[PDB]
């Protein structure tokens, strides 16, 4: 089945998911010189005060921190979006080394990891129906650079020992995702896709310009997770990123000058 290795990695996905070679795939390189400022964009509105985290799950390709999305508790709106998108989960993609790990790049620069906060458009009723639509999702992407620790990340780092292998989950209530955000909400935006199979083209990407700093020890702990299940040979969960894909007939817009 799909993964990130030589025999089942990004270069193979198109055989089971032909949309891998579609017209709006993600991630992409963000060429900051060619991203035009769009003064009709709005400030983003990130309303996470009432976020209800539930659980953390190692799904065999990342760990997802999941939220109660059965009411408008943690929502994204404004910016490029029409209407209201509800937070369902966040996750990261990261490298085996601090020089790689992000999916988006910025003038070909790779960051050590990238956080994705995944939201679905409430006009579609739930996540499953939203992923059948070209405006079903909004993903807020945030780059991680290695430097000072990110205090708000530490409760995620400290539970990873309990979900080392594929299929393990742990209670993860009362986590506040506001502690993962940088100071500025300046962003780039473009239409794209999920970056994992099934690679569906549902996503308004909103990628923050300001990275967050995380400590080398924090990202080291991500790299101790396993892609395999318990009792299977150990394969460290590293390099779970898809490389930049062709921009095709797309323009990336900037919310800032
Ligand atoms: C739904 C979903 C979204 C992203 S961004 C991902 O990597 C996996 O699954
Ligand atoms: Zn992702």
């Amino acid at each position: 089945h799909w993964g990130y290795g030589k025999h089942n990695g990004p270069e193979h996905w198109h055989k089971d998911f032909p949309i891998a070679k579609g017209e709006r795939q993600s991630p992409v390189d963000i060429d900051t010189h060619t991203a035009k400022y769009d003064p009709s964009l709005k400030p983003l509105s990130v309303s996470y005060d009432q976020a209800t985290s539930l659980r953390i799950l190692n799904n065999g390709h990342a760990f997802n921190v999941e939220f109660d999305d059965s009411q408008d508790k943690a929502v994204l709106k404004g910016g490029p979006l029409d209407g209201t998108y509800r937070l369902i989960q966040f996750h990261f993609h990261w490298g085996s080394l601090d020089g790689q790990g992000s999916e988006h790049t910025v003038d070909k620069k790779k960051y050590a990891a990238e956080l994705h906060l995944v939201h679905w458009n409430t006009k579609y009723g739930d996540f499953g129906k939203a992923v059948q639509q070209p405006d079903g999702l909004a993903v807020l992407g945030i780059f991680l650079k290695v430097g000072s620790a990110k205090p708000g990340l530490q409760k995620v780092v400290d539970v990873l020992d309990s979900i080392k292998t594929k299929g393990k989950s742990a209670d993860f209530t009362n986590f506040d995702p506001r502690g993962l955000l940088p100071e500025s909400l300046d962003y780039w935006t473009y239409p794209g896709s999920l970056t994992t199979p099934p690679l569906l083209e549902c996503v308004t990407w909103i990628v923050l310009k300001e990275p967050i700093s995380v400590s080398s020890e924090q990202v080291l702990k991500f790299r101790k997770l396993n892609f395999n299940g318990e009792g299977e040979p150990e394969e460290l969960m590293v390099d779970n990123w898809r490389p930049a894909q062709p921009l095709k007939n797309r323009q990336i817009k900037a919310s800032f000058k």
